[PDB]
RNA sequence: UCGACA
DNA sequence: ATGTCG
């Protein structure tokens, strides 16, 4: 039940909170679609929640309904309710992920899309294609 | 309390 | 150990 006509992506960290990354890539040939230059600091959930946005917007302007893949509860969820809830403190070194988080806040209550977001089953089918 | 996904 | 959720 793997649908590889989907986008996987993931991040990749350095301590939580600390410097954050993620990319996409094609749930098949493993291509990289799209990275993101290493964040400073953020949280991995915020890291996880714009991995997704982000995947969201690539595939709109692309006309693509390629579904998206993320093994982030806590993010799939977030972007579902359109609301990034993370607890992490708003200060000039919190600057750059908050600003990018809220940005894709912006975003997803400012845009349409039937995009399929789905949990990727690392119990059952290992770590995602995105995965470092 | 724990459980779950990172 | 921390980030979040149920
Ligand atoms: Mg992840
Ligand atoms: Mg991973």
């Amino acid at each position: 039940e793997i649908i590889w006509e989907s986008l996987s992506v993931d991040v990749g960290s350095q301590g939580n909170p600390g410097i954050v990354e993620y990319k996409g890539v094609d749930t098949k040939t493993g291509e990289v679609l799209f990275e993101r230059e290493p964040i400073p600091i953020g949280t991995n959930n915020m890291g996880e929640f714009l991995a997704i946005v982000h995947g969201l917007r690539y595939l709109k302007e692309r006309n693509s309904r390629k579904p998206i893949y993320s093994n982030s509860q806590t993010a799939i969820k977030w972007v579902k309710d359109k609301k990034a809830k993370s607890t992490l403190v708003r200060n000039e070194e919190t600057a750059l992920i908050w600003k990018l988080v809220d940005e894709a806040e912006e975003w997803l209550n400012t845009h349409t899309y039937e995009t399929p977001i789905l949990k990727w089953q690392t119990d059952k089918w290992g770590e995602i294609k995105a995965d470092y």
